[PDB]
């Protein structure tokens, strides 16, 4: 499938796939064992603590809403991390095993963040934030290209996010060039929901990030600070009934915005005439760009209108969590904005518990009809009610 090594914890580094990095946090990091599950993807089974030294702290501070949950020993046994390895990686082909999320993971992977770290506006290089460092065995590192991390929670276990390193002066996540997105998440929890007892599949959650990560790693994510109190990046994200209170006005104007972005984009192509990097041959990177933004016998790039708005709307409005549920034919929530607050313990690893094709509605099965592998209550040995974070 999308993973073709069923990854184990303790499996020895080869410096290849299974291997010691850094993250480029800015900052003295320890190195931290880390899995490339899929080209361009890496899997780190630990707590957060990299991305922003700033939140390094484990400790609990109560955030009113959404419903939070603290442990500070969570993701800190090898044990733990296999199961976490093993949890993502099947939820990575769950969301291969529809079509809809074989597109947005192959949308993922060719989307290469743009090479515009260079002073010269006619030399490409790569920006060092678009990086890991991996380690060799003399010691030294060596610089590889990445676009998208998934990592263990920060603090709050069940605040998820797809966040990624800025620049000085780029808006990497607005601009069209795109930056490396890490998603903190967990497969290791859930939330429940009322619709009667239900519980969130962490595939859609998984779905939900890796939309934000789609959106990043193309240079076309909404300014946070466009809400509604809820950002229209989450509206649209969300999609359904939700996104449609983003108006068509708006929508047009981002549609715009990033047409433009892209011609940009491609003139910066049409300009360079050299290449930083050893095995990083101009044509090769213009290629890589060509295919990335689908720009259209004398080597000078373009973008056609036509291919730029079907690109736009498969990242912005096919891409929706509300289409993976579809997808999935699961239960979810009928709103981004949910105040029910119940958390849940979940081992999705065993194919008794939950399989890439049904989750934990299984087929054959008392779980198969009416979302019941989803309720809290039928299913109770799935889910583990744990107690919200008060104080
Ligand atoms: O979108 C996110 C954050 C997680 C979204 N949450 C929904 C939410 C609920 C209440 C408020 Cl005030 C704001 C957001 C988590 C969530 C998911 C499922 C459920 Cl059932 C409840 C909460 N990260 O990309
Ligand atoms: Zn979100």
């Amino acid at each position: 499938g999308f993973v073709n090594k069923q990854f184990n914890y303790k499996d020895p580094v080869n410096g290849v796939d299974i291997a010691y990095i850094k993250i480029p946090n800015a900052g003295q990091m320890q190195p931290v064992k880390a899995f490339k599950i899929h080209n361009k993807i890496w899997v780190i089974p630990e707590r957060d603590t990299f991305t922003n030294p700033e939140e390094g702290d484990l400790n609990p501070p109560a955030k009113q809403v959404p419903v939070s949950y603290y442990d500070s020993t969570y993701l800190s046994t090898d044990n733990e991390k296999d199961n976490y390895l093993k949890g993502v990686t099947k939820l990575f082909e769950r969301i291969y095993s529809t079509d809809l999320g074989r597109m947005l993971l192959t949308s993922i992977v060719r989307g290469i963040p743009f090479w515009g770290g260079s002073t010269i506006d006619t030399e490409l290089k790569v920006i060092d934030t678009n990086c890991i460092n991996v380690i060799q065995p003399d010691g030294s590192y060596r610089s590889e290209e990445l676009n998208l991390v998934i990592i263990g929670p920060s603090a709050d276990i069940i605040q998820f996010e797809c966040k990624s390193f800025g620049h000085e002066v780029l808006n990497l996540t607005r601009n069209g060039y795109g930056s490396t997105q890490y998603i903190r998440f967990s497969p290791d929890f859930t939330f429940g929901f009322e619709e009667g007892k239900f519980a969130t599949d962490p595939a859609v959650t998984l779905a939900h990030e890796l939309i934000h990560a789609g959106h990043r790693l193309y240079g076309i994510a909404i300014n946070p600070n466009r809400v509604f109190e809820v950002s229209f990046e989450e509206l649209r994200t969300f999609g359904g009934h939700d996104a449609k209170f983003i108006d068509s006005l708006q929508e047009n104007e981002f549609r715009l915005y990033y047409y433009n972005k892209f011609k940009d984009i491609a003139s910066t192509l049409n300009k360079a005439k050299s290449i930083v990097g050893t095995t990083a041959s101009l044509q090769y990177m213009k290629n890589v760009f060509k295919e990335k933004y689908l720009l259209s016998t004398s080597g000078k790039f373009s973008v056609d209108k036509l291919k730029f708005d079907k690109l736009y709307k498969m990242l912005t409005e096919i891409y929706t969590e509300d289409n993976f549920v579809k997808f999935f034919k699961v239960l979810n929530r009928k709103t981004y904005l949910n105040f029910d607050k119940a958390v849940f313990k979940i081992n999705i690893v065993p194919k008794v518990n939950y399989t890439i094709y049904d989750g934990f509605n299984l087929r054959n099965t008392n779980l198969a009809a009416n979302f019941n592998g989803q309720n809290t209550e039928i299913n109770n040995m799935n889910f583990t009610k744990l107690k919200n974070f008060t104080g």
